[PDB]
Order: structure tokens, then sequence, then C-alpha cells
């Protein structure tokens, strides 16, 4: 309710909650380019994942 991603807000996913958007040649820039959000933290996650479900509830 808004959409200003400035951080990595949308791709602030603990790993274990990737979707893993599945993209071959995936950058800090080209996977977010493609259409999905980066990550090179860890490789035995999907790099390039969903942008996290942002929501709101509580806490």
């Amino acid at each position: 309710e808004e959409y200003v991603g400035l951080s990595a807000n949308q791709c602030a996913v603990p790993a274990k909650d990737r979707v893993d958007c599945g993209y071959p040649h995936v950058t800090p820039k080209e996977c977010n380019n493609r259409g999905c959000c980066f990550d090179s933290r860890i490789p035995g996650v999907p790099w390039c994942f969903k942008p996290l479900q942002e929501a709101e509830c509580t806490f």
C-alpha cells in the first residue's frame, strides 16, 4: 500500500522462505531485472527468489 522498494525489504527473506524464482543468469541486477529478487548471501538457497510476501499482522 505504497510501493517504494528502496531496500531489500522485498528481498529480505531469511533464505528459508525463498520461493526460488528459478533463473539462469542471476545477478544483483540481472536477476532483479528479469523480474524478481536476487541474492548472493548463500548459494544453498535460491540466489534468485521471489519478493518476500510483504505483510503486516502483528509484531
